[PDB]
């Protein structure tokens, strides 16, 4: 599953709902830190659909647990992110995965 630490709060109000565009920067990571995905290095805030599978299951699960405004890391195990299998070139088999990942806006 996914495990959340914050880094900063939210305002504890606005929870994102199913089917909700969320706006978050992130920067995805292997678990010794190694980046290999990053919203921030592109300047562009990332949308997705919250429970529309438009990123891993972990990263859907984690943000639905944040409030507007808050930043947390997400750990996110194998089962909830690419799996045995992995992402070939990108993420390893069996890979627990660390997310950066800030709340900017929901629409």
């Amino acid at each position: 599953g996914v495990e959340i630490e914050t880094i900063s709060p939210g305002d504890g109000r606005t929870f994102p709902k199913k089917g909700q565009t969320v706006v978050v920067h992130y920067t995805g990571m292997l678990q010794n830190g190694k980046k290999f995905d990053s919203s921030r290095d592109r300047n562009k805030p990332f949308k997705f659909r919250i429970g529309k599978q438009e990123v891993i299951k972990g990263f859907e699960e984690g943000a639905a647990q944040m409030s507007l405004g808050q930043r947390a890391k997400l750990t996110i195990t194998p089962d909830v992110a690419y799996g045995a299998t992995g992402h070939p070139g990108v993420i390893p088999p069996n890979a627990t995965l660390i997310f950066d990942v800030e709340l900017l806006n929901l629409e």
